[PDB]
């Protein structure tokens, strides 16, 4: 039959993009949703409608907590109990929000936001997929800007760093059991639904190749390359889809 | 007067060596501790005795908990109250063990995470708040892209702390706030580990066969506290015998 | 028409089955070489057969010295004598020997491995881009550079000053729609020579599956780099180590 | 007696501040130059002054040919001439100038410079230092922008990508011999003679500490670390001098 992926964060931008593309490579997909339900029910109605039974959703807060654990251990059962197997994991769900370290939510909400979805939910995901255990791998989003960041963004930076530390840690401890551990790092790709068009152009008009975001399409065609085939020797690689920008100097 | 550092885990191996070095360069010094009061109070002795009323301690847990801001708050305090200023902060308390991905979880994330990378975040807040040659130096690891097996959550915490090292850098630079790294390699050996265990990762190390020493490690947070690093912030220093360059 | 693609040292191993599989996608290749004339003609009888007039050899010695530039100018200018155009160069020629820093002259050394694995992409980038719709270019690392063999410092300097090249040209041709990009093997072919108790020993330290790579493992990441599926992806290194790169002493 | 320390490139500018600088700790200098005699024999009068019999100077041209490996060998053959020993080697010399990919030197006439002083100099130099063998070590003069590079100056990093391969290379291979490799990376420091006042305040306001240029003594302190008792483990290791430069995004 089959695969199976889950995708986190996937109802909408770059995770929906990601789930798209595997569900016309011939994945069934899990769509884990937090506050986006509409978003995710039209998404995999939609699905659903191109083949049936390949599409669920599954609710899931991933900020960290003591209940984390649980959660991410659901979505992937939500996973086997909808399709039988689970062969794809994406960390893709990211909150994403300036904590100046010189200054409505409390510090402790914002770490466990930032590094709860960021990088805690992505290693509690991978211990699940690995531990409820063909081509079995994971991708996570990670950042290609993360060593150069935004002023005032340290938790969020903070977490990214530590998912690649997560995909490296994970990429050598799962290898054994034929998982692959990879990372995608986008520079600017769509951009925040918030920012305003003369924000969203000087971001623009940093990118070398071309002056412009990356596609969503463009994220998820390098996740679908390190879950192929075509990638089998691939573990523990981060794949920047940035149009140069990390290379642009100050 | 003279300047004053916190040392966080200050009381044993390299936060100790850390301390002593600082002191000796004219610190007065915070001893921070959390479950060492007796070699806290034992090292902030044979400081003061050296020289008087120029070393204190300050006991703090430094795990994850609605509560670690303002025990990150209280370790700077302290520095302010007792020595009118806090010129430097060594982030050097780490918790390490593995966490297989095939203590429950969340407590190995407060440990894990918190102390090796947001109590870091929020004592880096409470001294740039309360804010000359200012710096802070965290204690990073030079074997974070060649990790040990089932060490992920360290792993992920030492690389947490790469971030915050370069964020802060970046964003407490107009305060004239220097922020930069210290990654030891193979230094004291954790005591739980064998010496057959150990001998064996001497025998790894390019530069002579041994591990660091504590002050090897102390020797490189000094020069970045130094005025000959004034233009030094966002810099990791490796301290590990060339360990990291050694293929597998 | 059919797109076209340079690839250095192509008769055998990696560079063969890149220009192979360049090949299968539908490009016109030039195989280049420098001893090995018997196995790139055989590769470019192969190719033809597939497809008549698809496939060109092209021998240059890519050792540095005073001639190198015109070399490679001549190299990039067979590709449009026989195609027409020149839509994608994969430096993946490499000289590859021990250099200790305490039976070739040093500086004879210093040509070969300098020369193959760095001044040569170079020359090849300026002659690519002069003569200048998804151009790129692939750049063959070493995943395994900041980790390096014993004694190896001249090889070790020659592939670090690739991926310099590798960022510095994708910077500057972004503007002309080329990109550039690296793909950074582990082990994958072992010499044919070497005992297989040694090849084992390289083996047993890959987390992935305790084997080297493939040469098509390799070329399957030059095609995504030079595909439509990478159209956004310049100045990106794709390690292809099967994790080797993460394993501690 | 005092050590001996080779310093390249040491007539005028950051070279200079790391002879000074050396020499004022107690070592013995080689100033080695190129094209500044008069300032090479200023600098060496002054040092000597200081301390009568300390401070030599030694002529050559780095660029890459099929001689400059004798004329490496003879500049350390120079401090052992001077001085009986050789301690320190500095590999501060560079040439640095645009080498655009797309258009009156020729391009072989640039690679020789460009790769010969960056890159294949040190590393000969690295040799020779090597073959003539306390507290030895070797510091590269590296770039703290070379993974961020300027627009047209490929040659000039590559070579200093070469520079940092060298670092490690050697590093690796030279602790048996209990000699220490590492580099100090400044970003932007004392700025080209060639370059006018507004574009030299341009640089100056992208450095997060200070919005102001290293001073070539602030460049020397960290060499003087590496070079020091308290650096004794330290190998393989480059020191960025940057004023956080390099972690700034476009
Ligand atoms: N866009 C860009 O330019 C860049 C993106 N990336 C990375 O790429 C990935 C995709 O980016 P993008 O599509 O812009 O991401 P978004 O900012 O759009 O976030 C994706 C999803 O994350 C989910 N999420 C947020 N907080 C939580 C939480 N507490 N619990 C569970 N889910 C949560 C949301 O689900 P819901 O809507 O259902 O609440 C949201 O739709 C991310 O990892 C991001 O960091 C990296 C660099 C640049
Ligand atoms: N040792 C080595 O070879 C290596 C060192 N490092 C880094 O070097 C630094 C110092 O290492 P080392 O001296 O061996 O450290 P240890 O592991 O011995 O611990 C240092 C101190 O941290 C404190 N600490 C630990 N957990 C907590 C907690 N939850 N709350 C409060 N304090 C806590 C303890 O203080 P108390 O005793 O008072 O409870 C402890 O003595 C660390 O940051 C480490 O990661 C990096 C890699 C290798
Ligand atoms: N194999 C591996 O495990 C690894 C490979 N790589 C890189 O991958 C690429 C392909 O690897 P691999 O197939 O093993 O390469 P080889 O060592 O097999 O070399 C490829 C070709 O390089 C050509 N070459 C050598 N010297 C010169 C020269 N002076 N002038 C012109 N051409 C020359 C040769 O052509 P001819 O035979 O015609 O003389 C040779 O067949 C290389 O860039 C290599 O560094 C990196 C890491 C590991
Ligand atoms: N200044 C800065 O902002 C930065 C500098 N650096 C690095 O730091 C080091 C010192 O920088 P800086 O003082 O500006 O360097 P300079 O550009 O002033 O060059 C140093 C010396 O190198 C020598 N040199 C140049 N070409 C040759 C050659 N063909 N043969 C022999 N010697 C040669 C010259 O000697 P002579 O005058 O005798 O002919 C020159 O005085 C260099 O390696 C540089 O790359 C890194 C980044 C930033
Ligand atoms: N979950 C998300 N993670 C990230 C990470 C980076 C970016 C991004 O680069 N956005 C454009 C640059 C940007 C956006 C907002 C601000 Br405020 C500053 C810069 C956007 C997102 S959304
Ligand atoms: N041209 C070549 N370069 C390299 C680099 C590494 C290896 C190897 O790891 N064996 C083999 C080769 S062959
Ligand atoms: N030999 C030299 N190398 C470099 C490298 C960088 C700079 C620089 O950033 N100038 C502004 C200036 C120089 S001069």
């Amino acid at each position: 039959e089959a695969p199976a992926a889950v995708v986190t964060g996937a109802a909408k931008r770059i995770g929906r993009a990601i789930a798209v593309k595997l569900h016309q490579t011939g994945y069934r997909v899990v769509i884990h949703y937090h506050n986006s339900a509409e978003a995710a029910v039209s998404l995999a109605d939609e699905l659903n409608k191109e083949r049936s039974n390949t599409a669920v959703v599954c609710q899931a807060d991933l900020t960290n907590s003591n209940v984390l654990p649980a959660s991410c251990e659901e979505i992937i059962n939500s996973c086997f109990r909808a399709f039988g197997r689970c062969d794809v994991l994406v960390n893709n769900a990211s909150a994403f929000y300036p904590t100046p370290l010189v200054q409505g939510k409390t510090v402790e909400t914002q770490v466990a936001e930032l590094i709860g979805t960021n990088a805690i939910a992505p290693f509690l995901l991978t211990m699940s997929f690995a531990q409820r255990q063909s081509n079995l791998s994971i991708v996570n989003l990670c950042d290609a800007m993360v060593d150069q960041p935004c002023m005032a963004f340290s938790l969020y930076n903070m977490g990214k760093h530590a998912l690649v530390g997560l995909t490296q840690s994970a990429a050598l401890e799962l290898a054994p059991y034929g998982i692959r551990v990879n990372g995608v790092a986008p520079g600017v790709s769509l951009l925040p639904v918030a920012m305003g068009e003369e924000e969203k152009d000087k971001w623009r008009r940093k990118v070398p190749l071309g002056r412009r975001e990356a596609s969503a399409e463009q994220i998820a065609d390098a996740v679908i390359f390190l879950v192929s085939g075509s990638a089998q020797y691939i573990t523990g690689s981060i794949i920047k889809v940035d149009g140069g920008l990390s290379l642009v100097h100050a």
